[PDB]
């Protein structure tokens, strides 16, 4: 009896999933940063941000098709996150280090936040 | 962002199935012979080009309950599925004849080809 690990399905499923958002499939959220708009996978949102998976786990706001986020919240930093969740791979230049760190405190995110500490300190 | 954060679609895949043993967000059932399995469609569709293909497809996209062809084993796919959501196969001389025959109609080409080489290590 054997349990084989395969080391990459995580990666695969993962960049998959990225596929399937990149082609609007299955994605059931439209996520409003100012007045900007991101279609997403609640699934792949919850299990990137504490902010989400509290959202989420209300069975009241469960099958909300629209979540508004709060207004200081930039739509720039908020691309930057949601592409992270998707890919593993955050796009930090100096430039907008400030507003991703603030989008991943509020979408608690801690992982993000203390890369993002790790990068300020050229 | 030339770095990748290669753990993250680990803890993703982690929370996806967490998510499932919860039963959040989980928007099909399975049904394999006679008995139901509860699962998120993109994660199906991420696993397997036989579910990209079901979800893809308009007239079966909509739908809350998916059954897979009747020759299939309810013990087979019960593995795959946690495999999908966990990315560890586990094998048995007891379940592998249906577990390759699940996954090579799931079109999972690389489950198929570790069954194979188990069969030969047994
Ligand atoms: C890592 O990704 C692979 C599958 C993952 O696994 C699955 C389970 O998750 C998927 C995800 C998340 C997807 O978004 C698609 C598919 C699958 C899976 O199957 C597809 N699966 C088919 C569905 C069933 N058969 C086809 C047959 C029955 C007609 C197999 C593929 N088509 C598929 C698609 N779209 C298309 O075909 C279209 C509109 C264009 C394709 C253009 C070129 C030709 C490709 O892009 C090529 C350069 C390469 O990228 C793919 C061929 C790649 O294959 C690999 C590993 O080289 C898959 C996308 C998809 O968008």
């Amino acid at each position: 009896a054997s349990q084989i690990q395969f080391t990459r399905h995580a990666s695969d499923v993962l960049l998959n999933l990225n596929r399937l958002r990149s082609r609007d499939i299955l994605t059931d959220v439209v996520i409003v940063v100012s007045r900007e708009q991101f279609r997403a996978h609640k699934t792949v949102l919850m299990a990137c941000s504490g902010l989400f998976y509290s959202i989420f786990t209300d069975q009241l706001k469960r099958n909300l098709s629209v979540i508004n986020l709060d207004p200081e919240i930039n739509p720039e930093g908020f691309n930057i996150l949601l592409d992270f969740m998707y890919t593993s791979r955050l796009n930090l230049r100096e430039g907008n280090i400030m507003a991703v760190m603030a989008t991943a405190m509020y979408l608690q995110m801690e992982h993000v936040v203390d890369t993002c500490r790790k990068f300020i300190k050229a």
